[PDB]
C-alpha cells in the first residue's frame, strides 16, 4: 500500500474531510448547506437556475474537489428529484453542469452523487480530541429534515472504518504466502476474520438511527440516479458539457471498494460470468476513485490465497479461511435482513425482489467458497 489512498485509520474512506471551501464558492455551499429549507420551500430550482458558471480553477487540492464533487452532486440530486414527490428535471442547467462536468472528469469519477461523496467525503468529528463513535460525529450534507441521511451515512461510513481494520493485514497475507510463512499466514487470516465480525455489530446501529419509512420514501428518493430510471428514460442531459442525454447509476454500495477487495482477497469471484450481479458490481468499479480502483485489481493479479489454502492439506488453514467466508456471509445475511425491514416491508405500505435477488445472489457465491464444508 502506496499510492492506493487507502488510510491506516479510517480506510477506503477519504481522512479528515474538509468541510469548507473556498470563498469563490460561497455561492455552492450556500445552496448545499439549506438544501432541506430550500427543497421545501420551493425556491432550490429557481436558486440554481441564477447561480453563474464558476470555474473549477480555485479547486487547488484533492481534499477541497472531494467536497466539491460533493457539493454540487448533492445540488444535482435535489435539482433533478425536486422534493422527491415524482416531478423531475430532464435538464441540468449549464451554470451548475459544466463544472460538475469538468470537476469529475478531473476526478474519473462520472457526474453523479456516488457512495465515495455521500459516505467517504460526507463526515467530521464532533470534537477532534475524541474517537470515531457515531456520538461524536456529523454529516456534512443532508437533503430533507428526517431523511435519516445522518444515520444511514455515519453507519455505512463506520462499518466501512471497522473493515479497515482487516485492510492492513492484506500485506501480512500476501508476503506468508510467498514466503511460505504459514502460521503468520494462519495468524493474517483469523485476523482479518475477527475484524469482519466486529463490524458485524456496528450493523446493528441502523436500527437506531434510520427508520423505514423515511428511508424508503424519502432518502431512497433522493439516492437515485438515471440509468434506466423510467422517471429520466433517456438520461440527464448536462446542458453545455453534452449535447445528449447520458446514463448514470444512482447510489450503489456495490461502489464500496471495502468489500469488494474482501472478495477479490479470499477469491470469491463476485465478477466472474455473465449474470446480472457480476456485470452490476463490475461496472459500480467505475463509480469508485481511481485509486481505489486501481487497488482491486492490484489484488486481483497476487496469488490466490484461495488456492494457497486449497493446495496444502492443512486444516488450521483451512478453518481460518473459512473464518473469513463465514463472517462475509454473516454480513450479508444480517444485510439482507435490513434490507426486508427497511425496503420490502415498508414497499407492501406496512423492483424490490430485483434487489433482494441480487443480494441473494452475492451472498450465495460468498457462501459456495467455503473449503471442506462442502
Ligand atoms: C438502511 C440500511 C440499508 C439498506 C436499506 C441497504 C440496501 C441495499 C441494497 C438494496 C443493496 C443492493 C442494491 C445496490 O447496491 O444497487 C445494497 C448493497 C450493498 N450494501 Fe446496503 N443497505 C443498507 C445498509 C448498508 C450498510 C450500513 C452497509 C455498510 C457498508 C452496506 C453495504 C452494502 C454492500 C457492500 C452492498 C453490495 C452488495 C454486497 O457486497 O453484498 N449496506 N444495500
Ligand atoms: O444501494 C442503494 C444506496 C447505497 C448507498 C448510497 F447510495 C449512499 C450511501 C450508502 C449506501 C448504501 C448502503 N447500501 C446500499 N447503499 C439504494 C439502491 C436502491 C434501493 C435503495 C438503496
Amino acid at each position: 500500500s502506496k499510492e492506493y489512498h487507502i488510510d491506516e485509520e479510517v480506510g477506503f474512506a477519504l481522512p479528515n474531510p474538509q468541510e469548507n471551501l473556498p470563498d469563490f464558492y460561497n455561492d455552492w455551499m450556500f445552496i448545499a448547506k439549506h438544501l432541506p429549507d430550500l427543497i421545501e420551500s420551493g425556491q432550490l430550482r429557481e436558486r440554481v437556475e441564477k447561480l453563474n458558471m464558476l470555474s473549477i480553477d480555485h479547486l487547488t487540492d484533492h481534499k477541497s474537489q472531494r467536497l466539491a464533487r460533493l457539493v454540487l452532486g448533492c445540488i444535482t440530486m435535489a435539482y433533478v428529484w425536486g422534493k422527491g414527490h415524482g416531478d423531475v428535471r430532464k435538464v441540468l442547467p449549464r451554470n451548475i453542469a459544466v463544472p460538475y462536468c469538468q470537476l469529475s472528469k478531473k476526478l474519473e469519477l462520472p457526474p453523479i452523487l456516488v457512495y465515495a461523496d455521500c459516505v467517504l467525503a460526507n463526515w467530521k468529528k464532533k470534537d477532534p480530541n475524541k474517537p470515531l463513535t457515531y456520538e461524536n460525529m456529523d454529516v456534512l450534507f443532508s437533503f430533507r429534515d428526517g431523511d435519516c441521511s445522518k444515520g444511514f451515512f455515519l453507519v455505512s461510513l463506520l462499518v466501512e472504518i471497522a473493515a479497515a481494520s482487516a485492510i492492513k493485514v492484506i500485506p501480512t497475507v500476501f508476503k506468508a504466502m510467498q514466503m511460505q510463512e504459514r502460521d503468520t499466514l494462519l495468524k493474517a487470516l483469523l485476523e482479518i476474520a475477527s475484524c469482519l465480525e466486529k463490524a458485524l455489530q456496528v450493523f446493528h446501529q441502523i436500527h437506531d438511527h434510520v427508520n423505514p419509512k423515511a428511508f424508503f420514501s424519502v432518502l431512497r428518493i433522493y439516492l437515485s440516479g438515471w440509468k434506466g430510471n423510467p422517471q429520466l428514460s433517456d438520461g440527464l442531459v448536462y446542458e453545455g458539457f453534452w449535447e445528449d442525454p447520458k446514463e448514470f447509476a444512482g447510489g450503489s454500495a456495490g461502489q464500496s471498494s471495502v468489500f469488494q477487495c474482501f472478495d477479490v482477497l479470499l477469491g470469491i469471484q463476485q465478477t466472474a460470468g455473465g449474470g446480472h450481479a457480476a456485470q452490476f458490481l463490475q461496472d459500480m468499479r467505475r463509480y469508485m476513485p481511481p485509486a481505489h480502483r486501481n487497488f482491486l485489481c492490484s489484488l486481483e493479479s497476487n496469488p490466490s490465497v484461495r488456492e494457497f489454502v486449497l493446495s496444502k492439506g492443512d486444516a488450521g488453514l483451512r478453518e481460518a479461511y473459512d473464518a473469513c467466508v463465514k463472517a462475509l456471509v454473516s454480513l450479508r445475511s444480517y444485510h439482507l435482513q435490513i434490507v426486508t425491514k427497511y425496503i420490502l416491508i415498508p414497499a407492501s405500505q406496512q423492483g424490490g425482489t430485483d434487489l433482494m435477488n441480487f443480494l441473494k445472489t452475492v451472498r450465495s457465491t460468498t457462501e459456495k467458497s467455503l473449503l471442506k464444508e462442502g
